[PDB]
Parts: C-alpha cells; structure tokens; sequence
C-alpha cells in the first residue's frame, strides 16, 4: 500500500549495527573508518568493527 519491496537479510547475529535502504535494500555497516582510526584501528566490513591491522 504504502510501498511493499521485501528486502532480503544482510547479516546474521550482528545485523544491528548495519543500515538498511528502502530503494536498493542494500546494507551499510553504522561505523566508519575514521571512527576507528581515530584510534588506530580499521573498519571491517564483515562485522562493522575496529580492528589492528599492525601498528
């Protein structure tokens, strides 16, 4: 009625923290990268979480 477009599961367990478009359905995690460099950390898009790559 007010527009009716399913839209299949992205994650899993940890779906909260990703973001969901009405249009494409498609998801985006909530954090970004600058968040997580901010303390030396990267984003990784299989969870949405910061992560030490090395240094």
């Amino acid at each position: 009625a007010r527009q009716e477009n399913p839209c299949g599961p992205c994650s899993e367990r940890r779906k909260h923290l990703f973001v969901q478009d009405p249009q494409t359905c498609k998801c985006s995690c909530k954090n970004t990268d600058s968040r997580c460099k901010a303390r030396q950390l990267e984003l990784n898009e299989r969870t949405c979480r910061c992560d030490k790559p090395r240094r």
